[PDB]
């Protein structure tokens, strides 16, 4: 079985990044023991097993040019994927401003929309769409690189109701996710709009969605922060345009209060393609 990786041949090189419960490391799968084997990205849980198994099964069945490739498993379980040395958009964009212009940013935007549209056609909701979860294949190509919070939508139903909201990226969340823990495909569209703002600002820390929303609502509300966030959104207030009128209009359509007034990923692709011709 080419999808079964033996523990004794999986050699750790360095850490790549980590979340609260999971981590990704650069390993070499070296059965010949001479450091000639291929380099792979390995996702493991820190010393949630049920959630990782579900996550592995989802990725095993996704095949798209803008989705990170599943390679296999190491059985306790570890997820084995292809290694992208340029890393996440969050770390790549600040170091490569001179290489990446607005035209390339809009191509990245189309690519994220295509990968997301494919996911949504398989009845899944991502729930964690941000620049930190987008990998750089090359200066011409990006891939959605993580599915840690991904959930299947019930048949003859349009949303998944979340029970555990403890590690939620609240500054990327739509009003319905904040008020009722209801995740629709339209909720993923809202998060894309915030990811697009990150992309246009080159993932600058001082201009991050969290930095900007805290300046809008005040940073001393503590436990009332999410309530204040809900209030500002209810008023019609949104993240400002980075220091491109037509791109900002597609972004504002991602941020329509009611999920029904929001566009679809297919509609956004048409929008970006019209601007690239
Ligand atoms: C700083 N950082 C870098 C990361 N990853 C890579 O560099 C990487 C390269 N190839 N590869 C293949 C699959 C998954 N990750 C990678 C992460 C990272 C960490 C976690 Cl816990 C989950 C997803 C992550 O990656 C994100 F982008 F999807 N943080």
């Amino acid at each position: 079985d080419p999808t079964h990786f033996e523990k004794r041949f999986l050699k750790r090189i360095r850490d790549l990044g980590e979340g609260h419960f999971g981590k990704v490391e650069l390993c070499r799968y070296d059965p010949e023991g001479d450091n000639t084997g291929e380099q792979v990205a390995v996702k493991s849980l820190k010393p949630h097993i049920a959630d990782l198994k579900k996550e592995i099964e989802i990725l095993r069945n996704l095949y798209h040019e803008n989705i990170v490739k599943y390679k296999g498993i190491c059985t306790g379980i570890k997820l084995i994927m292809e290694f992208l040395p340029s890393g996440s958009l969050k770390e790549y964009l600040p170091k490569n401003k001179n290489k990446i212009n607005l035209k390339q940013q809009l191509k990245y935007a189309v690519q994220i929309c295509k990968g997301m549209d494919y996911l949504g056609s398989r009845q899944y909701v991502h729930r964690d769409l941000a620049a930190r979860n987008v990998l750089v294949e090359s200066e011409h190509q990006v891939k959605i690189g993580d599915f840690g919070l991904t959930k299947a939508i019930e048949t003859d139903k349009e949303y998944y109701t979340v029970k555990d909201d403890r590690d939620s990226p609240v500054f990327w969340y739509a009003p319905e996710c904040l008020m009722q823990s209801k995740f629709y495909i339209a909720s993923d569209v809202w998060s894309f709009g915030v990811t697009l703002h990150e992309l246009l600002t080159y993932c600058d820390s001082d201009s991050s969605p969290m930095a900007l929303f805290l300046k809008m609502i005040g940073p001393t509300h503590g436990q009332m922060t999410v309530t204040r966030l809900v209030n500002t959104l209810k008023e019609g207030k949104r993240l400002p345009c980075p220091p491109p009128d037509e791109v900002y209009q597609l972004m504002r359509k991602c941020w329509e209060f009611q999920p029904s007034n929001r566009t679809s990923f297919q509609n956004l692709i048409e929008g970006f393609e019209a601007l690239l011709k």
